[PDB]
This record gives structure tokens, sequence and C-alpha cells, in this order.
């Protein structure tokens, strides 16, 4: 299912996190956000207890969008201790989104 995070559960649910945090930026209106959906679901059910997933939908939260310089979508976000750690935009492949969080943990 993966979490939905918003402009009020942002400092909570991202922020405050005790684990490495992973951030789906995605919007109805593009397309290829559909193509890493199940990689996300999948990552995220992998790696329970090990890291936390969210999605953001740009359309309902510009405001984070805009505390991070968030300008296009796809994008996937790394949190941990409450600071970015990394940014990748586009289809990324579950091999790379794999390696980053591998990194962090």
């Amino acid at each position: 299912e993966v979490q939905d995070v918003n402009d009020s559960s942002w400092k909570e649910f991202v922020l405050e996190s005790e684990v490495p945090v992973m951030v789906d930026f995605w919007a109805p209106w593009c397309g290829p956000c559909k193509l890493i959906a199940p990689v996300i679901d999948e990552l995220a059910k992998e790696y329970s207890g090990k890291i936390a997933v969210y999605k953001l939908n740009t359309d309902e939260a510009p405001g984070i969008a805009t505390q991070y310089n968030i300008r296009s979508i796809p994008t996937v976000l790394f949190f941990k201790n409450g600071e970015r750690k990394e940014s990748i935009i586009g289809a990324v492949p579950k091999s790379t989104l794999t390696d980053s969080i591998e990194k962090y943990l």
C-alpha cells in the first residue's frame, strides 16, 4: 500500500523517523510515475522494519515540493536523521534504489 504523507504529516513521518526514509514524489498526470509505483510498493514490503517509505502527491502537497526545490517527477528522495541525503529523478530501476537503501542501512 505505502502510506501517503503530506504538508501536515511530513515533520512527524519523515523528519522524526528513527529509520532511513525513502519518499516517492508522484502525481496523477505523470505517466512514468505508474512505472515505478510497483517497485516502490515491493521495496517497502521487502524492507519492512528497516526503512520507512511514503508517497507524496505533488498535486496535493506542493509545499513540500517547494521546500526541497522539487521541480520534476518522478523523483525519489532519501532522508536520514532529518536530513535529505540524495535525490533521484526518473524511472529508477529496482536495483539502483536497492543500492541507495543498502547504503543508508
